[PDB]
């Protein structure tokens, strides 16, 4: 996963 | 290795430090908050957000922290020795978890921008001499 | 509140306590392997993932607990209360840091799911008594970054 | 030589002696307020501003007037002396450079034109005795190019 | 904090310090120069250059220096006294002021890039032993 | 000055410190193999590399450390402190020059990456606990 | 093994001791100007050339020597024989590190070719009885035919 906050 | 907990937000020991130690609530306090505010996120399986993943950690490291501490406070025998203990844990270690929890907590609820900016205006506010200092402090929204 | 560090991560506290308490390396061997592998992740501006940050918060909580039992350690009269403080730190905090140091550096080196399946594997292998047992050991072994799949579609 | 420090910044020392004394952050205060809000710019290679230039030295300064006062006191032998140098710096050089610094990090953090004429209201709003006093005092708002 | 007073105009302390403490002039010799070259634009209400701006806190810091000093001298009634007074601020704040002056002055008379050529060629060239050192040291121009 | 002689050769003296230090060869058997593999190189007027170049003041060095220790143990004729300097340069200086020959000689043999890899893989299998600890350790290869 | 440290830079240890023992500066002075001509080179990832690397190792070991040396001398209580360490390090080992450290500063200076033909000039002259010697001592470093050119 490529975490977006 | 040298971490600073808060340089991945975008903060750092030093900055958090510009407040006073009488500025943050309780720990007892904060943690009340980050569940009165948070609980049901902090205990799901998403991890929601950096800080939420930071925050779970150090309530989980306060507890731990403060089961040692109780361990020790309750087989002292001596109440100098056993407020020493307090002393020690509310200067250093206490005064520490208070910021962080603070940090985390704020940011979560008015947003990393709006907490770094308020932190360095009360810091200025409340370093100004009471005769020169503005009524009203400095304030988070 | 009731918070499971591991729960985020797709795992829970009774899952790493599948493995042996002697499985897992030293907490002083788990940080000398964080930094080996991680320092500069670990130490920089950016979150990087959710591991790095639940590891970052890992390492600075033990150096608290080890600030706080040296200090207490360092009053003390008697001898034998500071390896009861040793050992105390050693039986009840120091297995639970094992087991998380252990998961996160090794998610972050071969992945969660490769992580939980060598897990249970592992627990079934070492319950296995040794007579009965299989010779080779289940390891963690990172996966390739190209399928046997893809190298063959481009020859 | 007959320098006064604020006249390249458009103020002399007599304008920031018409605050009251106690008008001033402590040294310490007003140096943790520099590293929170400015350390980086000061701690670079850019001049950044005229403020910053003098505000680099005045740190370094008071480092040394404070080593050279710790010596003094370490050395003498009353400790009725040391009280008094303690004393002396405070209501002397320590006002000098709450003052200073003060001034630099005010105007950069607020404006210099706008720290002037706060200056001159505060001084005469102080200067009111309580019952005819405004019950607010005046307070302030929150890289430029600067004239040789 | 760490600040060096140097590095915004291309130097450092660790450079200046390459030069022995014997090269520079005395502090009194370096006020009487930046008097004899600079003392108009130095007391002008205008600002003239970064070197100008740090020459001017440079010149008053040690003002400063000197009246605590000096009303410490005058406070004491054994002159050996005034003596180990006299002998420590040209020990240890002397050298660190008499490099700074000089610096501001030289930059100001013959510029950066050329100050800090000289200074590293003087620098090795009284290293040198004096059977082996050239006869014609460098000089500013 | 602040140097780390790894530093050039893409390494860190924090990163070989994660190898054990029971894990090197003594300096003598460094020393054996440099000259074994790498003696007409060494002694060579060429350059032949920056590890080359390393490696012979390395040996160099380690000869006026050991010039130095043995005339301080040999003009002290007490055996406490004739003991007390191997004791020092086993457990400090010795340490230091194992790791760093051990890293020139080995990548000159097998190379940089092969090297930091291996380094990597080994401090990690050792720190394992035997039970789950895999039966072949890492080697150098190829 | 039998290396000459100065051989891969086309010297030898008995060249440079042609220089005489009080030609060179301490080994202190020659360390603050490594620092001061080279200090970011010498402390960067970059190779940058094979003196960089020799001088390197050498900086670093003189620091192994001293503190070596020092640590002896802190176990030393007799008034006499820490003096005796100082002595062994100025007379040995201090003076075939400031020959070294002299080559390698010098030769990122000047060049290897304009260090070597000081350094014999150098030991020509100091050899000669003053009463013959030269005035000035050599030092390190066409008008028609650059004109020609034009
Ligand atoms: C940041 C300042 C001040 C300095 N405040 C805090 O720090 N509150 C605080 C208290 C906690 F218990 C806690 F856990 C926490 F993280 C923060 C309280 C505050 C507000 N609001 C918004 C609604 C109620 C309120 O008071 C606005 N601005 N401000
Ligand atoms: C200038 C007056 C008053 C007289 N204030 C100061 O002088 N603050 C001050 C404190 C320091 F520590 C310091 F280093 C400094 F240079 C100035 C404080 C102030 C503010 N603000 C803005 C955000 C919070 C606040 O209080 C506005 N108007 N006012
Ligand atoms: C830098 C060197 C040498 C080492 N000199 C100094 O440092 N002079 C110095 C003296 C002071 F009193 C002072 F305050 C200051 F900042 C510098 C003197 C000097 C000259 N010239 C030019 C005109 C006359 C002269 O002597 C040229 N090159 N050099
Ligand atoms: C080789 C001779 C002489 C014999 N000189 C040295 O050996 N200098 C020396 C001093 C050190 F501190 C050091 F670390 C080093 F490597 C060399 C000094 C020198 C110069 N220059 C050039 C600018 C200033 C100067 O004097 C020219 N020719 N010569
Ligand atoms: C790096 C590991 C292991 C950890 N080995 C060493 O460190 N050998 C070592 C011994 C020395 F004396 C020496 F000077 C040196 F630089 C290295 C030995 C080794 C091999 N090979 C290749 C042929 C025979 C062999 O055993 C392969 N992989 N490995
Ligand atoms: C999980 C098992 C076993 C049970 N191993 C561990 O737990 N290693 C370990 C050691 C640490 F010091 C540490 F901090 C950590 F997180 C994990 C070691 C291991 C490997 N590899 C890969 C290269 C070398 C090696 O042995 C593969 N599979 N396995």
């Amino acid at each position: 996963n490529l975490y977006f906050q």
